[PDB]
RNA sequence: AAACUUUCAACAACGGAUCUCUUGGUUCUCGCAUCGAUGAAGAACGCAGCGAAAUGCGAUACGUAAUGUGAAUUGCAGAAUUCCGUGAAUCAUCGAAUCUUUGAACGCACAUUGCGCCCCUUGGUAUUCCAGGGGGCAUGCCUGUUUGAGCGUCAU
């Protein structure tokens, strides 16, 4: 598998990726820009205290219309969301990653997470029918997601 | 200052253009004349050791016979020197057969798997009732045969 712009040696880093996930890719992005060069202890009790609706997630570029709250004042914005899903296959992709890291032999105390990316994915179709006979689409919006953990140095 | 917005590049994504290919098409030319009541074309249903199709076939059902070549089929299983043989094969050829219900469609009828009549035979105590099996029952027209009708008409 080929990944994305990823600046560090290999034999300090270890790898994760989930395709075709049915998960939205706008609230993904920004659940996934939210613990960019992050630690993953940290991160890992921040996507837990979201979901004791703690600590909110950040959402920057998908953010029209949305409501305002007090927990996006650690970050500065006034906008922000607790999105479970999206948490939860991040969580996923997290673990397996310190996994892979622990068998090729490193040390998850100094891990961070260097390269976090969600891309879109094909969409799945159904139809909604709407007034005077007519129809539209209904889809969804999945996502592929790509990891990297690595461990620090000077 | 970050976030955000925008521009470029790398990598990855959506998407499937371009390039290359092509058991297909189209056009031209040459040759041939070969459907059907001896039941066509078409349709329905069904058939394989495991197939829904396409292709093939018809209760002898991806086929039987015959002829030729001469050792395969193959997705799997199952058979196997039968392989110096009357002989493998989703082979080729094809002259013998089968060819369900249909359909011009032919006992009558059909939105019915409806209702009959005749002959021979078998069974049930059975020329008469019931069942099974086989074979038959259309119309128009032609030739001929057979039986007839008519003070139309001839002779005795």
């Amino acid at each position: 598998a080929r990944y994305g712009a990823t600046s560090t040696n290999p034999a300090k880093s270890a790898s994760a990726r989930g395709s075709y996930l049915r998960v939205s890719f706008k609230n993904t992005r920004e659940t996934a820009q939210a613990i960019n060069g992050w630690e993953l202890t940290k991160a890992q009790k921040y996507l837990e205290q979201v979901l004791d609706h703690q600590r909110a997630i950040p959402f920057r570029r998908f953010n029209s219309s949305i409501g305002r709250t007090a927990q996006g004042k650690e970050f500065g914005v006034t906008k922000a969301r607790w999105p479970a899903k999206s948490v939860k296959f991040v969580q996923g992709l997290l673990q397996n990653a310190a996994a892979n890291a622990e068998a090729k032999g490193l040390d998850a105390t100094k891990l961070y997470v260097s390269h976090i990316q969600v891309n879109q994915a094909p969409k799945q179709r159904r139809r909604t029918y709407r007034a005077h006979g007519r129809i539209n689409k209904y889809e969804s919006s999945p996502s592929h997601i790509e990891l990297v953990v690595t461990e620090k140095e000077e």
